[PDB]
């Protein structure tokens, strides 16, 4: 599914995701639409990765889901890669929380650090009222 850019930060909001470990909803809103352009269905193969991207968030199956019940995944997420593609986010927004907390927080995204640090994220949450 797609979401239009306001209904996606209302979404993040109700979720917790304003002001999560320090990073602001118009940060998170400018990391999906660079990752994914709010959409749940996008994969992609990583090269830097060296695995595939899911979803709205583009988390990677090599730590942090399961794709198709590999016995020796790490899985730090205790997810099916599938969930992450999802209409209801709430799955990936768990997720995304426990990849921030680990030491490189928003950095762990190279979009982010390349599309949004240091630059006007204040745009994507414009006229949402969020």
């Amino acid at each position: 599914k797609v979401f239009e850019r306001c209904e996606l930060a209302r979404t993040l909001k109700r979720l917790g995701m304003d002001g999560y470990r320090g990073i602001s909803l118009a940060n998170w809103m400018c990391l999906a639409k660079w990752e994914s352009g709010y959409n749940t269905r996008a994969t992609n193969y990583n090269a830097g990765d060296r695995s595939t991207d899911y979803g709205i968030f583009q988390i990677n199956s090599r730590y942090w889901c399961n794709h198709g019940k590999t016995p020796g995944a790490v899985n730090a997420c205790h997810l099916s890669c599938s969930a992450l593609l999802q209409d209801n986010i709430a799955d990936a927004v768990a997720c995304a929380k426990r990849v921030v907390r680990d030491p490189q927080g928003i950095r762990a995204w190279v979009a982010w650090r390349n599309r949004c640090q240091n630059r006007d994220v204040r745009q994507y949450v414009q006229g949402c009222g969020v």
